[PDB]
DNA sequence: GCTCCGTGTGGACGATCGG
DNA sequence: CCGATCGTCCACACGGAG
């Protein structure tokens, strides 16, 4: 159906749901003691803390000051990445659409990213598993399900159609942009009542 | 590059100051009408000859417009860019509506499958590979040069909603999380831009 | 005239799933 | 048989230097 209340955009002034931000997603919540959140809702996979390539990849990730390549649970609060990632988003001439489909990779992020899909339980990365996040740099999405951020839900939308293979690069141009007017009321307003 | 994270962005402020140079309802840089008997197709600013005369072009737009529903597969010949556009973003909005899922895995009719070849038949055949730039990433989301001509950022709803759909790395749950982050921060927009335009 | 760089695009082909 | 995403590799433009 299609009502005048719709076309003139009152139908969407009007939209209310029964979730409370900051409140945690039904069926979401932290991972398992020694675990970390991995593939669908409520999985997880074992962690990899003391291990060379979380630690390798952890301080590389609090030396730089930018959000990292390749992110695990490991490398510290997903609240920070979350934080990094929004935030280049919104940065002129930052090139966050290409840097979310193919960031420039050391050898220790390749590293970090091989270890984390094979203590899963995965023998080589597939495109088939779910895995929480469509981009290696944005967290499982399981930690902004558990913390009711819907402003974190930027990340991935924005992830999701820079690993789309069907928008060429000025398309994803006015899609970022598109997702920056949506987000920006959004993350202005979450972020205040959540600080 | 480098992201310097500080209390403007995390107080939130600095997206409270959000602004940027483009206009709600003028074109984007670069984007436009298709040129005369063609329309919208692959990347930016190319194009396909219409096929407004052609039987399977005629059939398919009769199903759309005897059902009420947004189609399956849409194709510029079945109408107004703009219609399609309102059915699926007031879809995405409606309850049990099990959008997210019609998006991955439209039921396609013979009819449908003729109308998508005889788009790429009046096209030229790239297609050796399954890497291909079309503009759309669901076939029931009109082509983004649509949104992009006529500067309507909201019908960007549409084209995110469905890249997450068609993405092979959430489950369902989490799918339907991300479309009501989605709704949140797309309903002032379409409520502001559904007005003045 | 060839290469040499880094970097930014889209294509090609396969793995896996599924109608 | 068809085709979807996405891992992985690669083809090519960029241009001042030899
Ligand atoms: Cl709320
Ligand atoms: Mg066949």
């Amino acid at each position: 159906e299609l009502d005048a209340d719709a076309t003139s955009g009152a139908f969407y002034a009007r939209y209310r749901d029964g979730y409370v931000s900051g409140e945690p997603w039904p069926g979401a919540g932290p991972p398992p003691p020694g675990r970390v959140l991995y593939g669908g809702l409520g999985d997880s996979r074992p962690g990899l803390w003391g291990a060379p390539e979380a630690e390798e990849a952890r301080r590389r990730f609090e030396a730089s000051g930018a959000p990292a390549a390749v992110w695990a649970p490991e490398l510290g609060d997903a609240a920070q990445q979350y934080a990094l990632i929004t935030r280049l988003l919104y940065t002129p001439d930052a090139e966050a659409m290409g840097w979310l489909q193919n960031p420039r990779v050391v050898p220790g992020d390749v590293a970090l990213d091989q270890a984390c899909f094979r203590i899963s339980g995965a023998a080589r990365n597939s495109s088939s598993f779910i895995t929480g996040s469509v981009a290696r740099a944005v967290p499982h999405l399981g930690y902004a399900m558990a913390a009711g951020r819907f402003g974190w839900g930027l990340a991935h939308a924005a992830a999701a159609v820079a690993m789309s293979r069907r928008y060429d690069r000025a398309q994803k141009g006015f899609l970022l942009t598109s997702l920056r007017r949506a987000y920006a009321p959004l993350l202005a307003r979450e972020n205040a009542a959540l600080t």
